[PDB]
């Protein structure tokens, strides 16, 4: 095993970074590119184990509400500036700030005042974290969270250079000279749109384990380029979906799969801007779920391990108190069936006054998302007779903010877990939070949704029964969306690519530790 001369990783995205600001940043692209350009005060190790990153160690108090973290001396900003505790004040402040407006506000709930700063109760300064020391930080919570060391290691939780955020102001974070970096490598040359490069960064205090000198990305969005780059030797990386696949199926040397706790599905919004959708109808939410055969969705058209999924929560998320798997326990969803979806369809015409409805559908830009696009249109069309399924494409960043905004009818999107936890996929879906985005409200559903999160040390096995009716009450009962499947990452490596790490949580990625061999 000798390393090679170009210590150089050559991949593709099918997408634009929407931002590099950590205080905005939502998706899992720009939570890969900040978890390998920024350092959080944990990371995970390469089986996904929280593992002292910024931090060189932490001490947790008796009764687990109060953290202290010590910091490393020698770590630098990609500016010059010694990474301090009060980058991780002034961060945290910045995503629970009201002004902010950042859509993730919410996994710092769990430090003491955090929801008060972030409805407006009490000003940021009382947020329960403190810079004792340049090198010490200390961290109230609200009550014990067993896996905070984990969600330090989350994106959101990243540092900030006050200094640099303020000078940038609003550029902060759109553009790579705009971003600055305490991680391993450093964002440059970002063509919006094109590509852009990680560079090892010669200011990070780890950079003895860091080999690759540069990961270099392009925006590419049909599957039969990448395939082509991949055999030319162009790049070192591809994911496979659809015919693409079998032609690797067999390498035991480059292909492998991903098995992700990740479910992607269809979001029926009820309310666009201000008024009300057709899916306001809990009939034609029903027969939207009912009119989509996802076994051809899964074996045909993506063909890369994923599974069809009626389940929200997906498998190997999380256990229970008796380690039986969540989604194996509860087996929650609406199994399709085309006749249960007509007559579901026909009941749903008298709710709605119409027989013939128009939703917009919106998508990625993507090549294999189109095909599963035109699958799920071609179905819904063929099982509600009268349903006009208008397909929109858009890139990432666009689709991202129009959902946010509510200027959508359905969308297909996935969801990726913040944590090892069910609440990361229930949660979303309470009255009003941050991540609903389809007005979908049910009192029935709150109260189950936020009773587990007090109980979780208390009574850990009243809750688990809980969340399992809290999922059957959101996608039986209510319909309030349609899962599709279980994300399955079909790919190929090249052989000399070494080390590349896999997360279950984002950063999807780690490349610190990745080096090439001849
Ligand atoms: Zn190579």
């Amino acid at each position: 095993e000798k390393l090679a001369a170009k210590q150089v990783f050559n991949k593709t995205e099918n997408q634009e970074i929407p931002t590099m600001d950590t205080s905005k940043s939502t998706d899992t692209l720009g939570s890969q590119i900040l978890g390998n350009t920024m350092e959080g005060l944990y990371r995970l190790d390469k089986e996904n184990k929280p593992i002292p990153a910024a931090a060189e160690s932490s001490t947790k108090s008796e009764d687990g509400k109060k953290y202290t973290f010590k910091l490393r001396k020698d770590a630098k900003w990609s500016n010059g500036d010694s990474v301090t505790a009060k980058d991780f004040v002034f961060a945290w402040q910045r995503l629970l700030d009201p002004k902010t407006a950042a859509e993730y506000a919410f996994i710092a709930f769990p430090i003491k005042n955090a929801e008060a700063v972030n409805k407006g109760e009490k000003p940021v300064t009382e947020l329960g974290v403190k810079a004792v020391d340049d090198l010490t930080l200390e961290v109230e919570l609200e009550q014990a969270v067993p896996y905070f060391l984990n969600l330090v290691a989350f994106p959101s939780y990243y540092p900030l250079n006050e200094k640099f955020v303020k000078e940038k102001g609003d550029k902060y974070g759109l553009e790579s000279d705009t971003t600055v970096y305490n991680g391993p490598f450093v964002l440059t040359d970002w063509k919006h749109e094109q590509g852009w490069k990680l560079k090892k960064n010669d200011q990070y205090w780890d950079k003895k384990t860091v080999k690759l000198d540069e990961i270099n990305y392009s925006v590419v969005k049909e599957p039969a380029t990448n395939v082509n780059l991949y055999d030319s030797g162009q790049i070192d990386f591809s994911l496979l979906t659809g015919e693409f696949v079998d032609k690797y199926r067999n390498n035991k040397e480059e292909y492998g799969v991903y098995n992700e706790p990740s479910t992607f599905f269809i979001r029926l919004n009820q309310k666009r801007g201000g008024q009300d959708t057709p899916l306001k109808s809990k009939k034609l939410r029903e027969a939207i779920a009912l009119s989509i055969d996802k076994k051809n969705l899964t074996n045909v058209i993506l063909n890369d391990g994923s599974k069809p999924a009626d389940y929200l929560v997906p498998k190997g998320l999380a256990a229970g108190p008796d380690g039986k798997d969540f989604q194996e326990t509860f087996k929650n969803g609406v199994k399709p069936d085309a006749k249960k979806a007509a007559a579901a369809w026909e009941e749903a015409k008298k709710e709605l006054g119409k027989d013939q409805v128009t939703i917009e559908f919106l998508n990625y830009d993507t090549g294999n998302a189109k095909k599963v696009g035109e699958y799920v249109k071609d179905q819904i069309e063929k099982n509600l007779k009268g349903v006009t399924v208008n397909i929109k494409l858009q890139p990432f960043k666009q689709k991202l903010k129009l959902e946010s905004d509510q200027d959508y009818d359905i969308s297909y999107g996935g969801w990726s877990p913040d944590y090892a936890d069910p609440m990361t996929y229930l949660d979303m879906f309470e009255s009003k939070h941050s991540h609903n985005q389809m007005s979908f409200s049910d009192q029935k559903y709150d109260e189950i949704i936020k009773k587990a999160g007090g109980e979780l040390m208390t009574d850990a096995k009243k809750r688990w029964e809980e969340l399992g009716k809290a999922e059957e009450l959101l996608l039986e009962e209510d319909v309030a969306l349609v899962p599709l499947y279980q994300s399955a990452r079909s790919y190929v490596m090249k052989p000399h690519v070494k080390g590349v790490v896999k997360h279950n949580i984002s950063p999807e990625y780690s490349y610190k530790w990745a080096y090439v061999t001849e």
